[PDB]
């Protein structure tokens, strides 16, 4: 489909909304991302039964997480959620609405992880935090009132990468705790090898994820560009056998579309149960716009339901 | 994606009498229904009085309660084949996951009952669900319509028919790879995924359904035949599921977009790696299982609205 | 490809009176024609007698000799705009590279002369080239037809018209991003590349051309209006050029394939990174220069045949 | 478009035509390729005014080339042509028909190069030969009766790779002799980074270039897999500035489609004049089937004409 009518206007408004340029400093981009994000969060105005912030001891130091509990009960399913933002931007705050809605619709406790950001903390800082936090959720199921046997990982964009890699790390360690993975338009190839979608939808006219911003993200994340060949950076090059069932959500007008769909297919070739759906008429990051985009609401509903019944399994 | 590996395997394994093709489709469908092995809390067959006589329906009740949400479901089969039986697993599972009463409508089949036979029954069945909320133990303000392939067409047209009479009982429409253009105006996808190598929906079978369904070629120009040419304003919110390797993909995706252009909230999602009719294969296809989960949940929260 | 960089730059730079839009198109076209700065060995304007009166044509002779190959060329402009002047550079260059005499036909424009006006002239002009080989110094066994956009439509329909009368003077047809379906039956590409951001062929301009061209909506069902619905058997070999970012892409590619299905040799090639009408931009677009080179050469060796 | 009606039959016939498997020895695959190729060559039955075989001294030893002269005259345009075959298969013989027709239609002398094959001669053996032969043509213009100022490179598939890399090598050396490049469905990314087309069209049902055969080619060509990162292996990662005007021909149902179209686009981004055309309804290698495929005839006509007027320039 063409770009949704309402989304043209949304991008039109972000046209003269202080645009990104490669020489901008990280603090300014972070601030703008947070402020813009919080408009959408406040718009959503999601309820939640119970919410609190906790500290998880990571290899790199204390890791903050937000626990969203949508109902009472001592053995609820859990989702460890990783926010997007290019490995450089975002926080539990920027994605607070998505996490509340996810909890409410799935009935699962959502644990949103405030993983360390680049360039202050280069790859593999965030990957370590992401595994450490998910493992801690498994180990501390009792304190949390969750079922240690019903933990899923999930994340959007750079967070989809962290979810995918956490599942790989658990697999590599011979661990059972990741039962399900939902990858929301993940980045799975962090090298400069192109796909058609990466070039097709990354021009300045798409705004949300441009070629300039992608390269800038890549420069912040990596100590040296060859680090991108690591399967913990580019999980599309990993051994994909024995990974947990996967739902991969993609967007039609998204640079990362091709690689997301390729990841789903490659999972299948190694015997993993895996589904790839493409949301038509929308851009990368569309889920965060759900208060004003019907595709965003449909996506949260699908993701929530897929986790609740582990439908792909 | 390419074609999912198990689906290639299945396909590689796989002027006729209308009665003979029905038996074959029936036989094949029931293999999948038995594989599903789905439970249901309560199930019963009823007789909806319709304009062409008694319309058989099957009521799937997943739980107790008055004022449950409702889904009027229309089975696929190209307007000529299929029954409440061929789609029983999908309806049990839909009922169970959505928490809603599903009324599966055994609409009149062509070529015996040609267009607009099935369309009248589709509308009569749905409005009868609307007029009997109390007896059904369903809420008259939470009625959805849903259907697959030729069923998706009836679902969409039932919504159009209700709109046309100023009726507002249709609150939500899930169109599972629907047929919205029944004329021969080709789309890229219609030509691309209709070769013999696809089997389930070939150019020959499509042309054959069309000859069974219509009394004359020109009847496909009707908005009740080809909803994609109808006025789409003031229609209920829509979820349109499409398959990647499906002749009807393009028209399905176009229908969602045309709905948007007339101010209706609507979402088109494409399941990669799969063919038309993949929902019925859910017991051996993860895409099938995800679709039923999405459809159930989208109806439960009316997410697109 | 994405949109080629220079073309984005060009686009970013860029109830009306029919006369006013013509002047604007004319003015814009002539900028490109002067940029081209093309030579021609011999050029002259002639008056072909046609069924609606005198049809102006322009004869471009690239070299000496009797029995040169011939190309009857039809300019674009949505049936309403354009002239032999707006496409002069393309015809000089075509003539020069193919070695063939190009007869550019100044067909009658709508809304003054509505369908089937231009179609009769298109056929009359071509058959007149056929009947006057001697006077033109061209071979009556080496006649091709060619045209861009609305011109591609006339080229294809002229071939259909000749076929319909048992006439065999049309030996080859090059359809440069043709309009083969003039009904509103949407294709994915028609919706995808017709937004205001594309400018050259928007949904509004297409709907406007259609209202100028036809006396009534139903006339677009004619095979002389929408050739993609005509019988395509026994038609001359075809080269179909399409643009990647073009509303008419899908129907263009479908026309080549439908030709194949009726046993006609036909090739569809898609130029990436470019929009409808890109051939006329050849002086600043390498894709334009390649297209003219391909078209000239394909006609010279009748390569698809 | 769908797969051409006649091409289904062609692939149907190649279904039970002794199919490839990864453990086959190189000699057997070479023999089958040659025999199959020569059916098409004999079918074409192309004339040529003058033809002879010569020896070109390369860094690695004598290099055989075939000179196709379509007309008389002492300063004709030239095309140095590189046959396809995965870097492992093929010869001047397998592509003899295409070269004669090219010469005849373009009016250029075609020099078809019998470059060294893998695994006997690993990368960069063939790349060295390909540059050496093109340079020799420039240096020996007088002996050949060609214009040293009007030399083009051209090649199909693995040969498109060699043509692209020869142009890069000349550029890197600050040389002017390559004036034009025609890349016929080239392979420009020899790493295992996927594109959608690479996965979509490489199943056994397409026969001509399957995932199995692509990996086998890759194993023969490279001494070690990391050699594939070299820009002389994967020219899509090279600096593409100041390269000669480019025509890139692609096929709709070809694993290499995406990367070919990406190469054309990337050339443009560095200011190179570059056109990508996609032939619908056909597979990789379709040009060699021109006696029975109208798309093959159209392609040779286009390629010939583009070289004759250097139309993209």
């Amino acid at each position: 489909m063409p770009l949704s009518p309402i989304l043209r206007q949304i991008l039109q408004q972000l046209a003269a909304q202080l645009q990104f340029r490669p020489d901008m400093d990280v603090k300014t981009v972070r601030e703008q991302f947070e402020k813009s994000s919080l408009i959408l969060v406040k718009m959503a105005n999601e309820p939640i039964h119970r919410v609190e912030d906790i500290t998880i001891p990571g290899r790199g130091g204390p890791i903050r997480a937000r626990v969203y509990r949508p109902r009472d009960g001592e053995r609820l399913p859990a989702v460890v959620y990783y926010h997007g933002g290019g490995f450089v931007l975002g926080s539990v705050e920027t994605h607070d609405h998505v996490c509340r809605r996810l909890a409410n619709l799935s009935g699962a406790v959502v644990v949103s992880v405030d993983y360390r950001l680049a360039p202050e903390h280069k790859f593999p800082a965030a990957v370590e935090d992401a595994y450490d936090a998910a493992k801690w959720v498994a180990d501390n199921y009792d304190k949390l009132g969750v079922d240690n046997g019903k933990i899923a990982v999930a994340g959007d964009s750079a967070g989809g990468n962290l979810a995918a890699v956490t599942a790989i790390m658990a697999r590599d360690r011979g661990e059972s705790f990741v039962k399900y993975q939902v990858l929301i338009y993940p980045a799975v190839n962090l090298t400069g090898s192109p796909t058609v979608s990466r070039v097709e939808y990354s021009g300045p006219e798409y705004v949300i994820l441009t070629a300039d911003l992608m390269a800038w993200f890549g420069r912040q994340y990596f100590s040296k560009p060859q680090d991108a060949l690591s399967p913990y950076a580019s999980p599309i090059f990993a051994d994909l056998s024995n990974l947990p069932p996967a739902l991969v959500i993609t967007a039609e007008y998204d640079p990362l579309r091709d690689e997301g769909e390729l990841y789903a297919h490659l999972l299948k070739t190694r015997g993993v149960r895996a589904v790839a759906v493409r949301y038509n008429g929308v851009i990368h990051g569309f889920v965060n716009f759900y208060p004003i985009l019907e595709e965003g609401r449909e996506a949260v509903s699908q993701i929530a339901a897929s986790i609740k019944s582990m439908a792909v399994a």
